[PDB]
């Protein structure tokens, strides 16, 4: 579409000091060009010319003070991306590489993920590029005070509902949220998400990302007229997210062989499947040590360093840890493996010489993360309707649920690539069903925003 | 100063892709090691490197409709910068240039700017990548609108009050309170200065910039046990800021002999001094053709096309039009020709190649633009006062108020350069005359912001 | 003017139902043709059409409860008319005639009105049919607050400040205030005006609208060429307007020779003019017996009842009581006895025909009373003024201020009528210059409102 | 006065547990008696018993962490007494014996007090039981963000405007400002007063409470035929108010021989008339070492340890330091002495004993703090005046005005004294003149508070 590439030539020319976020905006436009086509309506209002910048994006100063007295400054971010279809929603991210760009290109990704959950939720990130590690506990709670006194001002259960990602977790969400209470004078719990259960957090809420992943992927294999049943899994990482997928592999017939660390990786063909094994996951998550080899000190498996675990033959990769972690050459090991099945897990970790690669080979499926991983943000939403409600649900309710959407997540972008004459293409279908519904709004909301 | 020499150093590093923004900072930070080294308490509560991040940015989505029906999509900014002292107070600026490193660099400025005025106002700078040139009146109103549609519920009389700038004048600060009124549903005219008459502008208001910048020079004569009755002096442009200055200088015994355009400059040894002269200037600007040219038509002046009235041999300098307008080229010419005084009115008409060359010259006499031109956001202070009284000041109450405040800003920068042994060095005085002010509330008020 | 005639038809066709407010509107846009002719810019943006039509308009139930329990209902209006120039003001009626027509007409007027006292305020009417005669002061309380409950809402000291008029005193204003800053939790004094002293009140508010009448009448002397010592006064009423008349006529040289009741009306050739006289309107006043007689009885002069004072041969006639007052019938006295000044005082106290015919007559003055009655809206800004400054000016600054602007009011009037051709024509006069600058305004906000 | 006995009988039977509030109360409704019984009025809408009992109180958790990370948890007060004639308006006072019926009884005392002023101000006290001896700079900055993170919520500067008292100085109000303009996003720095000059404090704010004494003093002078020049003046404290009394004492002509400590008292012939003497002062209070006898040690005078310096035979005695200061024991010295000006300047420095027993003594003037320290409130109102214009006084005009204004007290409690037949009674003039005003107001706004 000629429309497209004027859109995205624009973008790469404007923010070409916002690389991350360039790249994005191209991935996601080029793969709309048939629907937009088909839709000369959205270049008379400036549709994509609209998307492509924030509604509203607000930088602040971050003062705070460290156990010994002395006052460092950070610089606190919320970019609320798009409202169309429900209040800005998406997580707050504490790293020192945060910054303007790595917010625009998470927040544009937030809104396609979350128009895929079917729920009314918009499309935001925010964070800071303070430091966690090595901070105490009592630093990081007034860090949380300080960025809170400025943020609780943007956002609101109506408004902006933020909640957690990388370096911030349950007790930064906490910290937060009763600042955020003190300085409101009111309740109003469903401000964030993530939350712990005694002031309003959902039950699966730890097991959400990791589930999803997996209940997908079911979803994936009915496509395929194929099985879980005694398939192998490579995962990368010991965390949240590898945890939740290896327990709910295990428990539907499957057996995750792998597991990874920024110290290596481990071998176990048995399969991370018992009660003891799932379990110590936690423990080394836990620990602090962050080794991967303590389950093979553990277990008494193979334990290789420095190494990536991409080399194993497996039915089913599911990278669940970092970015760019697999590359061109972990591509070309996972393709020489005959591996049909490649499942993004963790958020953009295949760079994209690595992505087109795997996606130009025939035999292969290739599910994108803004789809796979919603199982998250969906269980958030199921947090903000149980606040409203003033209630909780039961853990089946939220499963069951869960289970649910995942499946029509998948089905739907199937239905939708082929509707596009795209194959069964996961990836287009993610983002040409997750832009059709925020299009709709837009064009319905007129042009205000 | 070692600790000033650290802030631009992370500075330098921090905002690498803001040139503009680093700039600046080196060269406001730099003036102000002696006052730091007397201070050591505000290394402690690291006062410099919360100084350099603004309290708060917004940026902002701007679609708007043009009189053919045709949707186009702008960027708003309002980065609001250092509110100690005051609510922020800052112009907005309409040009396709705009971008974030140029909306910090002015913003930083204006906190000094406004410090120095002795009035309670804080520091900000805000505008748009729209271009006003071309548009209809119509387009002008409805962008307008769409941008104070956003704007609006960060602003307001007692939190941050705009002002106009390059692209902004009257009739743009006119459609946004318009707008403002009616979504907020009351009066509070105080929220933008820069009104006209009929709804609460201040007298003086237009010939402010130009008055107040040669009440500075006759307390610079002063100083200098000299005079300005018979000097001669090289303006450039034929705009406001201009106008009003010849208008000014004629009143005081002096005369102007030089305007400028894109198009050249003229030489009218007899002086820009009558009221004919004078409101021609008026004329031409009205005239919308932008020649210089048509001043030297009318009245029978040289006028040389392409060049700059720099090399003119007069008594002093005032470039009252655009930036990097005199450089190291031009400053040569000015050297030569034995100028004992450079008054920057205009903002940052001088490259610093040319600054610290004129800087080095002994015998010269060189004011910084944020002291010199204080004259206009003076009135607009004044503005604000008259409409929380809810009443009219008279023209002599204003301009015998802005003569006084102009002198005190140039005694003041002297005294407080000649403090710190820097001699008559106004373009210090005036960093430091402002720093001083603020860095005094900012500790009083703690570790907030 | 083939543009106002235009409005003023199709106002007449659509607002058939509200007489009051189609006359007003033809009386007041019939004589404005010259100015719109001058101005074909008005035309393009509909100004006319939307001046004609409020901003906004609010009807509300009032349940209240009497001394003997029972339950009555009210109805409660404000139409806030037009904002351009300051927050809405103007007076509350509570009279059980009261309905919206009677409401826009004063409303409409009111902004005319405010725009020529050179002070900020826009133009509004509110009340109610609530009947405050033969009710107890406890009843009038719980009716304030049940009206204010409702009311406090739209207006504020930036939004719109109410003021006392027919059923409206300081004391019906005390008790909707008091309901006001304990709903509003803080003190905001300026939200309404003619309030006591001991809570913000201003000096110089019960003479105000009597004096600033008589500073106006000086103002027509002058131009004529004339006097007011020696002048003899027909007034009419016993009430607050006429006390202040007198008062002041009396110190100027002058002297009223009537009043005037229900009752019929007194001659004193003498002259209302000593502090016996003159103090003995407050009994009366006070007294509430509403007989004009007991002056009569007490010192002993005319009393001719159930007649109008119109007949009486003196210089100048006042009108300062009802509305539709003076009729053809006591025009064409007036006229036979030669009296060359005619000045409105009380508003809309003489009928159109009247006007016009006294129009028609060349050698005598005809002043409109939006202009002559400024002196009470006049003082009600002076009263908003002090309570932003959180103090209070002396007497003698007040009415100093007072008679200044009473003085400019004529003379502007006059300029205004001369300029457009119209001679000597203080009825046109007021109306121009009062649409002037809300015209300015209108046309500098764009279109919003 | 019947009303009066029955509301101090309800008074001492409702708050037994209060007895610094009932005192209180008695004490100053047991001088309105003559007043009242002049107006039935009041007791019918039960005017006294609403008086008694503020409009709102609230009392708030507040924990905060000490420098070594240590919790602790202490208790904020505001009592919003009355604001019938302005907004709240009184001292923060951080003390640990603070507790509600202190903040009662200062806070009931303190709108009688504001009354006097003749400015719109209300009555309120507040602060915490928190301790600022021995805490760290970083401690009380603590204290004062997480105080004011509950307190922004009550205040604000049409609501209520607090400022300094025992415990709380500029530093304290620094920091609770600069926490109040980070939550609120905007300046209002009318929120508080007792501001440092950078971000709106008032000239002459330090020597305000001392120079307002002085002048009282200087009215009651004239009353008696008498004069100030060549008086002696025996002072208490060597802080702020003895500061500013003893300077304007000496500029007067008159002369402070004592100063006093916990330590003891000094004695000084002399006077503490030179700058030498008089800036010393400032030195021990700097100093924080909290003795006198410095001032003995340095200048060479009388050291008295562990006494009163109400024994030395002086021409005037201002007690101004602490409470209850002066008692039996030190007011039989005073009487033998023959001293005929008592002048309290502190608040409650006299028990009751101690000011019945003063009180009966014939030939003596005894002026009550309530009215003779107004001077710093006073220019706490005109503090809020300059904040509220965007503007600064000079000097001059703030001591002019506060000059004729301590005179107008003085002179109306006389007057007002002497109406009701009481004699030159200062103490209970003070009281009538400031109940009328309130009284006033509240019967004008009805029964809603
Ligand atoms: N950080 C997760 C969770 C966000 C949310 O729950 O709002 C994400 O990227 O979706
Ligand atoms: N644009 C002018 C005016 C700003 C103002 O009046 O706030 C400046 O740079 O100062
Ligand atoms: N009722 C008066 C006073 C209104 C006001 O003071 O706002 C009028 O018609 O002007
Ligand atoms: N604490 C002083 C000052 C209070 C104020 O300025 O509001 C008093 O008791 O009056």
């Amino acid at each position: 579409s000629k429309y497209v590439d004027r859109v995205i030539a624009e973008v790469e020319k404007k923010y070409a000091d916002e690389p991350e976020f360039v790249q994005t905006v191209e991935e996601v436009l080029s793969s709309l060009g048939p629907v937009v086509d088909a839709h000369p309506e959205y270049e008379e209002v400036a549709l994509l010319e609209r998307m492509v910048i924030p509604e509203r994006v607000i930088e602040f100063r971050v003062p705070w003070e460290d156990d010994n007295g002395k006052v460092h400054v950070n610089t606190g971010y919320r970019v609320q991306f798009n409202g169309a279809i429900g209040p800005y929603k998406g997580g707050l991210r504490f790293a020192p590489s945060v910054n303007l760009s790595i917010m625009k290109f998470l927040g544009f990704e937030q809104a396609f993920k979350d128009s895929l959950t079917t729920l009314p939720m918009g499309g935001a990130k925010g964070g800071s590029d303070f430091d966690p590690n090595g901070k105490s506990d009592r630093e990081v709670m007034r860090f949380c005070q300080a960025f809170m006194t400025e943020l609780y001002r943007h956002i609101g259960p109506d408004i902006d509902v933020p909640a957690g990602d990388l370096g911030v977790g349950a007790r930064e969400i906490g910290y937060m949220y009763g600042q955020y209470r003190k300085i409101v004078g009111g309740f109003y719990n469903g401000v964030l998400t993530g939350k712990a259960r005694s002031f309003g957090g959902s039950l699966v809420r730890p097991e959400a990302t990791g589930y999803g992943s997996v209940y997908y992927v079911e979803a994936v294999m009915k496509h395929e007229n194929d099985t879980l049943v005694g398939k192998t899994v490579a995962l990368a990482g010991f965390g949240n997210v590898a945890w939740g997928a290896a327990k709910k592999l295990a428990e539907l017939g499957a057996k995750a062989v792998t597991l990874s660390g920024p110290d290596g990786y481990i071998y176990d063909p048995e399969g991370i499947t018992t009660e003891e094994k799932i379990n110590y996951m936690l423990e080394m998550r836990a620990s602090g040590r962050n080794k991967v080899q303590d389950y093979a000190d553990k277990f008494g498996v193979q334990f290789f360093p420095g190494e990536k675990p991409w080399g194993q033959k497996v039915d089913i990769i599911m990278p669940c840890a970092t970015q760019n972690d697999v590359d061109l050459e972990q591509a070309k090991k996972i393709v020489a493996n005959n591996v049909k099945y490649y499942i993004e897990v963790a958020n953009m970790p295949t760079t994209n010489e690595a992505l087109r690669f795997l996606m130009q080979q025939p035999n292969m499926v290739v599910a994108p993360s803004k789809a796979v991983n919603a199982g998250g943000v969906l269980v958030s939403g199921f947090e903000m309707s149980q606040n409203s409600e003033r209630l909780s649900w039961t853990a089946e309710e939220v499963d069951s649920k869960l289970h649910q959407v995942m499946t029509d997540i998948h089905d739907g972008s199937a239905a939708a690539a082929e509707r596009y004459g795209l194959g069964y293409n996961l990836v287009a279908g993610a983002n040409i069903v997750g832009f059709q519904k925020i299009a709709d709004a837009m064009m319905a909301q007129g042009i205000a925003w």
